[PDB]
């Protein structure tokens, strides 16, 4: 159920601006000429990350991918080869409650043509098992 | 400049996914039948938030508004009445160097028709 006190609590828990997903995503889109190495590091660090941060990696990817389009094709292109594994890993190893977030995110990807519906279905499937 | 080691440190500084903007956004959208009260609380808390966290409030407003469109117009309508003071407040009272990130945010809103050009121009004007 909604409550204002729950909202106040949740708002108090948001990140400082410097460390937000959005701030990081800006610095990465800026460094889009390093997109391959960025995705390689992202991917390795995902597997090292504590289970309470793992979903945050895909939130970062969501942000970077969608907002990079207006700049150029690098991040869409480079992230493609790691997302099946990432989605599988997060769904299997991250903290509880990633499913609805990840489903929703994919439905939005599809609706906004972030990737083709074909690849969106492999991502869905990679969470299935 | 970019380095893999700087990236590594930045990634280790990501928030708990349970507290992240994109999680809170899902929750707020799910509770859109309460958008009015939600925005009031959001607005009051923004005004009490540390200067190093105020911008994150607008990053939340950004995620909520964009992703709420596909569900309904509540968040677009309700946020509309507070965003002029919100942008003026964050530009005036948040840590330096929020202007470039906010300007970009407004560009994206304009590009994706989150609000009309006239209203985006008023939001841009509220910061200078």
């Amino acid at each position: 159920s909604f409550s204002e006190s729950a909202l106040e609590k949740k708002l108090s828990e948001l990140s400082n601006s410097q460390h937000s997903v959005q701030t990081l995503s800006l610095w990465l889109i800026h460094h889009r000429k390093h997109a391959g190495p960025i995705v390689s590091v992202w991917h390795r660090e995902l597997r090292k990350a504590k289970s309470n941060r793992k979903l945050t990696f895909l939130y970062l990817a969501n942000d970077v991918i969608q907002n990079s389009k207006r700049k150029g094709p690098e991040f869409t292109r480079e992230f493609e080869s790691v997302l099946v594994d990432a989605f599988s890993h997060v769904a299997r190893e991250a903290d509880e409650g990633c499913k609805k977030p990840l489903e929703r995110l994919l439905n939005i990807w599809q609706e906004r043509s972030v990737y083709g519906g074909e690849f969106i279905q492999q991502l869905k499937l990679s969470m299935e098992d």
